[PDB]
């Protein structure tokens, strides 16, 4: 039957929809209570929650000797989440960047460019182990600086985490529900390709961030969706990438990892010499197209 594929689809909309503005919510309401910035919830909690797809799907391929899709899923994601995720909210809410958020960046910048030198030969479990160790310094780091927490069965407080959890149960469901519909949909059209099939769930495993951020853009919170941006990016490196190198040697991936530390230093450069607005989203876009047109499926 094919229905059940449509069925699952939309439902897979609904949740996505609804789930993406109660986590937004929930994680805005958390910050303030543990006073913490946007950005620093956007890139802990709301990267991991949202990478959560990436890291099993790069550990998973790996396991089964297929580490050109672990690596191709977790720097294809990164792409994604700056030219598409990125693109599309500085254009519905310009962000101008504080000066020790562009700190941030600037550390972001630097753990990008060192995967892409340390991978050049591809990336190793010992590569693994120092990316996922700098991923960890990464979110301490972030954490203090942002932190201003001087000082129990509070509502507000659980009233915050039941939004911010069931709101990712819903992001993450409603995500498996569109691929695995889109799938089905698919097989009994029999138009099913593999080729094409990888970057189904490719992107699939980047529907949480596009609908959490866009989310996030719609309230203004312009902070939280650069802070899911990156944190996620690094997610991906220091966790999803990491994970899969355990299991076995990623191939090199330079051309895509020289377009992610191009679009890297874009992001840097605007957020400290400029703003991250309409036109810089739109260029952001462009160069995701350009992307999804020439490199290799
Ligand atoms: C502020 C500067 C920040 C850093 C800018 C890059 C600096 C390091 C470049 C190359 C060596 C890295 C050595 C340590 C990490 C790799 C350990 C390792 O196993 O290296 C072999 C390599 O992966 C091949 O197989
Ligand atoms: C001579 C090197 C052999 C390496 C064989 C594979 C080792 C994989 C280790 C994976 C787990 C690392 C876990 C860190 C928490
Ligand atoms: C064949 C296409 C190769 C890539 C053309 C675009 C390169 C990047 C251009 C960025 C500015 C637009
Ligand atoms: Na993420
Ligand atoms: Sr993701
Ligand atoms: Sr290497």
């Amino acid at each position: 039957m094919v229905i059940l594929g449509v069925g699952y689809f939309l439902l897979g909309l609904i949740l996505l929809y609804y789930g993406s503005d109660w986590f937004v919510l929930g994680s805005e309401r958390i910050a303030r209570h543990f006073n913490v910035s946007n950005f620093v919830i956007g890139a802990t909690v709301m990267a991991i929650g949202t990478s959560l797809p990436e890291i099993l799907t790069s550990a998973y391929a790996s396991y089964m000797h297929a580490p050109g899709i672990s690596i191709g899923n977790a720097i294809g994601s990164c792409i994604c989440n700056i030219g598409l995720v990125l693109g599309l909210s500085a254009i519905i809410s310009p962000i101008i960047v504080d000066k020790n958020l562009q700190k941030n960046i600037l550390v972001y910048l630097l753990f990008v460019i060192f995967a892409a030198v340390i991978g050049i030969d591809g990336f190793s479990w010992i590569d693994g182990v120092v990316l996922l160790i700098l991923f960890i310094i990464y979110l301490r780091w972030t954490v203090k600086n942002g932190s201003a927490e001087i000082e129990k069965n509070n509502p507000s407080v659980v009233f915050s985490l039941v939004l911010l959890i069931i709101g990712l149960i819903g992001v993450l469901v409603g995500a498996e529900l569109f691929v695995d519909g889109a799938k089905k949909i698919a097989l009994a059209l029999d138009i099913s390709d593999k080729v094409i099939g990888f970057t189904l769930v490719a992107f699939g495993t980047s529907l949480p961030e596009l609908m959490v951020s866009l989310a996030a853009a719609k309230r203004n919170l312009g902070g939280m969706v650069l802070g899911n941006v990156i944190g996620s990016n690094i997610a991906d490196i220091g966790g999803a990438l990491a994970v899969g190198s355990l299991f076995m040697h990623l191939p090199a991936e330079n051309v895509q990892m020289a377009v992610l530390v191009i679009m890297s230093l874009l992001l840097y450069l605007f957020a400290k010499y400029s703003k991250i607005g309409r036109w810089q989203g739109i260029l952001f876009l462009a160069l995701y197209i350009i992307a999804i047109a020439s490199l290799r499926m």
